[PDB]
């Protein structure tokens, strides 16, 4: 398959006021990422796409729209994990039939599942689809557990989201050919200093230019320039996080002419006047 | 409004080896709770029912089967919570149409929702279905937030799950006409000492006789008697938790002639010979 | 030798403005507890005593004063734990030589000690003094471990401080002859419903009368009455907590005529005008 | 003014079997660090020196010995924090009188202090001693709280111990002239990539040559090479942690001819045969 290293925006989805998918808006978000953010790929169906608040058919529709819009221009990873393994299988087959390059799957949540159940979960998704897989968990999983998961050759690596840099170094050390995508945009530099292979992030939807610079500069050992860019990026992320992550990134998109729509409920769907004013301010100070 | 105080078993569901619902087996679990455990009602669709691993259609099927088998012999509570509000509303409406007495919904999880989002979530389920509601959250939410939720008159009260007895006392003190259902079977006695109105539990599917005793004796001031029965119950409960909660209760049901079937994947579906043997010893010592 | 069951106030200490011990003030606190609060005993040098911010010599003067003031009128428990085992041994020996009825010692903190190191710590303080010992830890320690500590016959039981009501029933059940003192004043009722033998608490310095009531009514099966007294008590305790525990209890003692002094720095030593006014309102509402 | 940047070993202390300080041994640990590890300085009285298990007189003796042994060959920081603010003041004055370059102090612990209290503790220690200060806390306190601490111009910066690399970047961006010393030896590389000014660590007592290489190689933008040294360091560090941190580093020193003696009880004072064997193996693998 296609190279999966580098910069992947975790695709946001545009919703209408009633919560249905705004396909036109979604296509516009995709074009912005490919054409203007210059990403190496998209991670579709992740937490950033408001995946877990949608139906199975809704997830399928975004997968179809995203593939139809990006075609073969960029690499595409489909996040298909769920507490429902049958639905994870159904989505992984559908993504696979569409041509996604790889699957990703959150470890099953809500219940406290044991390691063997988690490993069976990933092995089943793999077996039923025939696709390669990128694992990840929500608030960890240690070196011994990664070794067991990595006994399946179709597990390519991990979307690392917890801020434990000793565990990140140990994983690269113990499983050096397995890939690591950093999931924390605001800690890209230190992640890249430990050799991650790429990054999957929500802020790359509007700050992809600087994210690629931090990455590439840090890999070149150009730390002082990389750090200046990480500092500006972090002022941007700090405002986005204080203002409302999802709504603020969609408002920033709308200021570039992307109809990024509303958020899906149970999330607050419409930005307040003050959230809107703050997004304009962030745009002015950092994306102008 | 049918009386909702008392002992409610959180209904377990029987699954075939392929993970599909075993309707015969589910009807036998329901008959055992009504006729042998003699519970006041069933809490259908909860975490004990393996609910969050299933599709919307399988959730509806379980609600169909449970209402058909129980008719109006006992009170029925439908748990319809989800990260997907549209699905919660759709499930709330179907359960309301089937004739469930009340609805229950877990606070939306996975994402970190704010309090207003959480209240908007419960207010929407109620307004779209017109039914009463029992709130609850997984791993708190304080007196001020419960008061806000209680501004909606259809919010009857809470299924209390975190072992914070100071908060339990405060909530009963502050809102004396709202109801509380203890969710921790092994802490029934102390909860009943602070005035809870009932209990919703997984172990009542096999230990409903003793659960009622502890509750009734504690409410009456017969503390010595209640505590001896809570001790024996906690010995059983300690063995069920060490042996595997879900499979053990199903193995205990099969020793009573109920086809409780398999667990649903991602959960470990089949009990090991060691787990079957331990269920047989627990049956012999505690439920014979 | 002497009975250790019942109500123990965790002795508060009076300090002057410069942080030195106000002996006259302390003796008055002791007098209020024995004569008005009618406690079965005092737990001296506990965290309520501002113990961990003082020197070894200051800890010794508090143990000399309390024993000289209380004489043989009430049971006395000396808390002598520390991160410094040589200090713990020194205090234990002194308290033993002053005539305290029993010792108590927090598990060594700061560092993460292993179970065996913790058992060796209690065993050493016992070996060096020959006194009975009441264990406790700050924020758990399970049944197995309590059984290991209880192999030493001088370990009488535990001052239970963590809100785990399931562990509390398991402990009492596994070791029916070992004693349990509830450390949480606001959860006295549910603790007494599971058979605890007494309580050690800071609010007994001002609410001693209602505390015995709750306890004695609850061991008597008069749960409706106990619950009411626990409700009023918890209104007082909530107000104490919100206003600042240590200074609020000292302001309340000052309202009875006890020179309870200032708090020792690094805690804020002096109450503000609002704290004093709130103490007065709590005097009027609950202790007049 | 003595430059405080760079590599600081957190000095280990040699104890006799009875727990008293082994002066000869301690001076051999000091000489090894100056002469063999080539550290820029020592951080004396830290948790690595087993400080919190000792008496105030013992702490003072350690300060006297380290300063008499190191003279002015290196920088010296004295950690004098305590839950006892008068003890903190007393220790700070003594260290200042001995010529220590700077003081450092843990946030007071055991109790839950407010921020105002914590700032008052630091201001008092400073005001009473006349010395500069390096703050630190145990397991976070944000940007806004470090700004308030830094209103006191004698607070030089922080010994950063929590693995939050976002906060670390934020701190350096908000107070670019204040210093940061990384406290996690296993994450030196990522910390140096964000511009920390130095590092304080326990493993530099045996791994000082590599620690300096990582630090200096990372500042030079030689990330590939720094990473390889961080990788072997971390295999050593992983083995030290698994085998018992303090005892393994002391056992490692003993194989270098340093009488590092025993640990101080409540910590296990003597290494077992297995711990001795594992230190010899770690010595052969990484430090020969
Ligand atoms: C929890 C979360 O939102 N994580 C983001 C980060 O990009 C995050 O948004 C960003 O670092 C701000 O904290 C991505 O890792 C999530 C991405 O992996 C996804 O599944 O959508
Ligand atoms: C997480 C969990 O298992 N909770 C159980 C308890 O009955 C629990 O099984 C029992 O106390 C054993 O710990 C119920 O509260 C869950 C019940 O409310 C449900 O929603 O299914
Ligand atoms: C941490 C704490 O303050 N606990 C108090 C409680 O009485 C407490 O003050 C009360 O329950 C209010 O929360 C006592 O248990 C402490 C007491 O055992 C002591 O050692 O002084
Ligand atoms: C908690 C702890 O042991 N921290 C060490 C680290 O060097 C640690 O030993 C090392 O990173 C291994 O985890 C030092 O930061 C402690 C040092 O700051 C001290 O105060 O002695």
């Amino acid at each position: 398959m296609r190279d999966l290293k580098g910069i992947f925006s975790a695709l946001l989805v545009s919703f209408n006021e009633d919560g249905t998918i705004n396909e036109k808006g979604l296509r516009q978000i995709i074009r912005h990422n490919i054409d203007k953010m210059k990403v190496d790929g998209l991670y579709v169906g992740g937490s950033t796409g408001e995946n877990f608040m949608l139906s199975t058919e809704e997830k399928k529709e975004i997968f179809r729209i995203a593939k139809d819009e990006a075609k073969d221009q960029i690499a595409l990873i489909a996040q298909v994990g769920s507490v429902n393994l049958k639905e994870a299988v159904e989505l992984g087959k559908y993504a696979t039939e569409l041509g996604y390059d790889c699957l990703s799957a959150v470890t099953p949540f809500y219940y406290k599942f044991s390691f063997p159940e988690i490993k069976h979960y990933y092995d089943t998704i793999i077996a039923e689809t025939g696709s390669n897989m990128i694992v990840y968990s929500i608030p960890n999983m240690g070196i011994e557990q990664f070794g067991e998961l990595y006994k399946n050759p179709k597990v390519l690596g991990v979307k690392f989201t917890a801020g434990d840099f000793y565990l990140l170094e140990r994983l690269k050390k113990a499983y050096p050919n397995h890939l690591i995508w950093a999931g924390f945009d605001e800690m890209m530099l230190p992640a890249a200093s430990l050799g991650v292979d790429g990054a999957i992030g929500s802020t790359f939807n509007v700050n992809g230019v600087r994210a690629r610079q931090i990455f590439e500069l840090t890999k070149a050992g150009k730390l002082k320039e990389a750090l200046e860019i990480q500092h500006v990026t972090n002022d941007l992320i700090e405002g986005i996080l204080a203002n409302g992550l999802y709504l603020t990134i969609k408002e920033l998109l709308k200021l570039e002419g992307v109809d990024a729509g509303y958020c899906r409920e149970p999330m607050t769907s419409k930005a307040t006047a003050e959230q809107v004013a703050k997004a304009k301010d962030l745009k002015a100070k950092f994306l102008s």
